[PDB]
């Protein structure tokens, strides 16, 4: 039921299996890996120690046999990462993309919603 993560920048997270489609709409890991390259300057810059985990959690979200939904990031981590990384996008004339809008993620790991919050699987 769950597929291993083929994306190289996503291979050290604490989980290693996923299920497409991801939280951005890709059916294929390979398309997600291509789109991920857009962010490598940001990752290289080091605006947030959580950026890689956050992007991987969105582009290649955690799958488990016990759960029928992709498990993505919590809104809290998204807001934290946005706070640190959006300034870098903006100084270069870009913006925090709509597809990473922090509203589309659950606010906290509830018993009413599941999401990840740190580099914790
Ligand atoms: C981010 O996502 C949120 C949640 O969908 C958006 O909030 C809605 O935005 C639309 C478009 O203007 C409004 O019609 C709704 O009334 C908004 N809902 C709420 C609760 O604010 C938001 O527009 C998106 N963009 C940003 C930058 O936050
Ligand atoms: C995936 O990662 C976990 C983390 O400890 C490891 O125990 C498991 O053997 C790994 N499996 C694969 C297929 O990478």
């Amino acid at each position: 039921r769950c597929d291993p993560i083929r994306i190289s920048m996503c291979q050290n997270l604490g989980y290693n299996v996923t299920k497409m489609p991801n939280l951005v709409g890709h059916e294929l890991q390979t398309d997600a890996e291509l789109q991920l390259t857009t962010f490598t300057p940001l990752i290289q810059y080091g605006c947030s120690s959580q950026l890689q985990f956050f992007l991987c959690s969105v582009y290649v979200p955690m799958c488990t046999e016990k759960i029928n939904i992709p498990i993505g990031p919590c809104g809290g981590m998204c807001l934290s990462v946005k706070r640190r990384c959006e300034p870098v996008l903006k100084e270069f004339g870009f913006a925090w993309p709509e597809s990473l809008n922090c509203s589309k993620f659950p606010p906290q790991n509830d018993h009413n919603h599941m999401c990840m919050e740190g580099p914790g699987d």
